[PDB]
């Protein structure tokens, strides 16, 4: 599990979003596992606006934040699950590490910001939702 909270807007993953977030959709895309929802709070994460290729991301089935290396985003087949069938996934980055499915959710951040959160995994990979071309979660 995890989100971000930037501005009026919860970004989480479309797969693990509840009731509340359906009812105050402002987006979402089945093709990239994200959905963002409204909130009334402000929130204080920044997202980053770069082409960084290393970061830190936190993984929750090893209590451990790990420096990595990750690939641009790109469209990446990723096998069935619990969730989806077997399909092509948008704008997705690997790294090398370590990752289960109740991982999703956990930041992945360089020095400029949210770079994305953990969407993926398995074969000693951990694949990344990015949220830095959604340019409007930045304004209003
Ligand atoms: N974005 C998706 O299609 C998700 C939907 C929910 C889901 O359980 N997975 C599998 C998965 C995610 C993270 C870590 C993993 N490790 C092994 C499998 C695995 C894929
Ligand atoms: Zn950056």
């Amino acid at each position: 599990s995890g989100a971000i909270y930037v501005g009026n807007y919860r970004v989480v993953n479309r797969h693990l979003a509840t009731h509340n977030d359906w009812a105050n959709l402002v987006w979402e895309d089945s093709s990239r596992d994200l959905l963002v929802s409204s909130t009334t709070a402000q929130g204080c994460d920044t997202i980053a606006r770069c082409d960084c290729q290393t970061g830190v991301y936190y993984c929750s089935s090893r209590r451990k934040h790990y420096p990595v290396s990750f690939s641009k985003p790109s469209l990446i087949f990723v096998e069935a699950s619990e969730y989806y069938p077997a399909r092509y996934q948008s704008h997705l980055m690997l790294a090398v590490g370590h990752s289960e499915p109740g991982d999703c959710g956990g930041i992945l951040r360089c020095q400029h910001g949210v770079v994305g959160i953990v969407s993926t995994g398995g074969n000693g990979l951990v694949g990344f939702a990015d949220v830095r071309d959604l340019l409007w979660l930045d304004e209003e």
